[PDB]
């Protein structure tokens, strides 16, 4: 109790609620990467894609929990989901799946600062508003331009369509 | 009056009133500071670590008066009271009494913070947050761990504890 | 199925749940450093090296996973349970419930070479010996050695001698 | 007879068989580069990959000769049959041609492994372990990847889809 100050016992729960929604959207990226690492899948660009956005989602939850600490709150930790499916399907399936989790990241950030601003707590404000309102803005948007992508790309020869984008859209170093 | 645009006569008071808090807190930190350089005190981590807030909030009172400026406000000096003891006891004490100046500087940013936000003033707001609120809870987190390990460290053996945090946690380079 | 060949079920299944028990010590590790960065507990040495482990479990995870794809095997992924503590006591007690938690990985690797070797897999046989059996040992060592270095340094003046071990044994660069 | 030490007439047996299997590999693969770079064929792509596996061949079997000769058996080679086809097919055709041999090179392997650890022999064990199983199983996950990839791309527009496999997975430097 010797630093904390202004950080009202609702904006701690709903910071530790956050922290196990990024956790879980960190270990839903790590099963779609592995998914694409399938031999009968073997979609190397859309696999690491998807394991760059697993380690942003834990860096995303180990960030709010440094804030927690910062302000005198109390991490607690609840038992993590696994994800929504065991196969993702296609990459136009997978992506779509990725963007709906990142709009539901997306609102509980901004459920969080509408409490905070409620609350009288501008610390959290410009905390939530420079560390993870606008890099969610930044994702969705390439998310949403990916999927134009595959979209565009469909019609009578998917399975040409899906191995393009891989490469000449995903596909790395 | 040929710039000021959307700047109230009451923040600009209570900006003036703030930067004569934190000079007020850097003439505190000045003699903490030179208190543990007494010869029959002597520790050279505990003086230095208040030196250095002394510099930082002689900066921010800085920070402060460069913005009045820029808003075209006008700054007004006001006498700078004394620091509230002339002694200050072992570092536990002097880190309580440090604690106790950083959290009245937090509350006064909080206060000036919610007069611009009540005044339509995004500009205060976001000058605020970036340069003021998050330096403040981050300084406030490493006095509390400070003070933790000082509180730790004590009963039975006080000269030890006290000798042995400035040469393992405080003292330099 | 393409792939596939020499690679039970059973093997295959206890894969899997290894996984799990990785991610599950993962995220023991996270909340053990979360709690050593509390504001009043304030051991940074302590708090890192379980950071470390954290990154070194979840690292572990994502081998076996690699190598269950490499045979043609499938990933399932379960619930992952929240950590066994929300409070970890001190450096000597998160110690003691590291090893134990150790212990458990390392009879769980133990269990699926038997498996492995009782189901003729001399490659599942290399994979875990090179990669898992040989850490684990090196990282039960270092466990056991902080232990005994932290028991030994208790007895009457135990707030000194949990100081001194982070101090002087753990912390950092 | 001066070195050899817990070798088997067995063992040695075997080791001799593989190698002449191990060079019929390599042989199967020289066949598979030369029939890509005919003129009426042309993949280049298809013919260095091709070329690449060769040499991984012969090296493979230097290996298992040198090994040979450290525990003191003596190499006798027999007849290379050829290749078992004269022309190739389509890119999809040699990599399924491709994973069968890998396969029937990797069961091999598990029966000289089986073999050597019925002889009591943990030395041919880790040398197997080592420097022949793993690789063989990264290998056949390579291949599993690239037969579902161009799998993939076939339908409809099959000359479209392995100029494209060509160009865009396999081609170089
Ligand atoms: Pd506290
Ligand atoms: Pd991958
Ligand atoms: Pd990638
Ligand atoms: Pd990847
Ligand atoms: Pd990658
Ligand atoms: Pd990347
Ligand atoms: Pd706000
Ligand atoms: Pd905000
Ligand atoms: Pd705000
Ligand atoms: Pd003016
Ligand atoms: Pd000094
Ligand atoms: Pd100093
Ligand atoms: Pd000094
Ligand atoms: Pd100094
Ligand atoms: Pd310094
Ligand atoms: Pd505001
Ligand atoms: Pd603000
Ligand atoms: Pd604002
Ligand atoms: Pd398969
Ligand atoms: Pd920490
Ligand atoms: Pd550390
Ligand atoms: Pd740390
Ligand atoms: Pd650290
Ligand atoms: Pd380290
Ligand atoms: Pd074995
Ligand atoms: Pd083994
Ligand atoms: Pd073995
Ligand atoms: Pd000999
Ligand atoms: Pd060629
Ligand atoms: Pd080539
Ligand atoms: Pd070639
Ligand atoms: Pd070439
Ligand atoms: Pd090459
Ligand atoms: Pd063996
Ligand atoms: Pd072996
Ligand atoms: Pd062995």
């Amino acid at each position: 109790s010797q630093i904390r100050q202004n950080y009202s016992t609702e904006v701690e729960a709903a910071v530790n609620r956050l922290v196990n929604l990024y956790l879980r959207a960190s270990y839903t990226y790590l099963s779609l990467g592995f998914y694409f690492d399938r031999d009968d899948v073997a979609l190397e660009g859309v696999c690491h894609f998807f394991r760059e956005l697993a380690e942003e989602k834990r860096e995303g939850a180990e960030r709010l929990l440094k804030m927690q600490n910062q302000r005198g709150g109390r991490a607690l930790f609840q038992d993590l989901q696994k994800p929504s499916q065991d196969e993702w399907g296609t990459t136009l399936d997978a992506m779509k799946a990725a963007i709906v989790l990142e709009k539901s990241l997306n609102q509980a950030l901004l459920d969080l600062h509408a409490l905070g601003s409620a609350q009288a707590d501008p610390h959290l404000c410009d905390f939530l508003e420079s560390h993870f309102l606008d890099e969610e803005v930044k994702l969705i948007k390439k998310m949403g331009d990916h999927l134009t992508n595959i979209q565009r790309l469909v019609g009578s020869q998917a399975g040409l369509g899906e191995y393009l984008f891989e490469r000449l859209t995903l596909k790395h170093d």
